[PDB]
């Protein structure tokens, strides 16, 4: 369970993530890639991407972003009551995409990485952590749903 001052901390930095969801999405897809590249195999319409430029380029890779970024944002306004957000990402994750808890830290990384470089006066180590708490969250109820539907990634 967070605090309520860590859950604002939280969501002030992401009101910043909102005023533009796309490029905030596409820079932290972007280090994903780069930093995991295996991870990029995952995406039929992006696994061909070699240079940081096309990855900018991509309509399919910004269209993305701005997919994981709206349902993220949306779990994290539930302040951890999100059971409702997480049955269906947990479902189509654990049994179509198969996307392991270590992706999951992968992308928290990125996430955590593009928020510190973005808005560091708002990221500070108060922020940071309380972010990291909420990341860790989504993973530990996310891999519970993902051992319920027969996935032990
Ligand atoms: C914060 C973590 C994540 C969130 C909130 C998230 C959210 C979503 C959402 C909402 C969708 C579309 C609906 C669906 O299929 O469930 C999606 C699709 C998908 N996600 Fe995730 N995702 C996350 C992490 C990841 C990671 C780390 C990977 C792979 C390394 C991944 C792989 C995929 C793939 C392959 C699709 C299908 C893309 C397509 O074919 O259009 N996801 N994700």
């Amino acid at each position: 369970v967070l605090s309520e001052g860590e859950w604002q901390l939280v969501l002030h930095v992401w009101a910043k993530v909102e005023a533009d969801v796309a490029g905030h999405g596409q820079d932290i897809l972007i280090r994903l890639f780069k930093s995991h590249p295996e991870t990029l195999e995952k995406f039929d319409r992006c696994k061909h991407l070699k240079t940081e430029a096309e990855m900018k380029a991509s309509e399919d890779l910004k269209k993305h972003g701005v997919t994981v970024l709206t349902a993220l944002g949306a779990i994290l306004k539930k302040k951890g009551h999100h059971e409702a957000e997480l049955k269906p990402l947990a479902q189509s994750h654990a049994t179509k995409h198969k996307i392991p808890i270590k992706y999951l830290e992968f992308i928290s990384e990125a996430i955590i990485h593009v928020l510190h470089s973005r808005h560091p006066g708002d990221f500070g180590a108060d922020a940071q952590g309380a972010m990291n708490k909420a990341l860790e969250l989504f993973r530990k109820d996310i891999a519970a749903k993902y051992k319920e539907l027969g996935y032990q990634g």
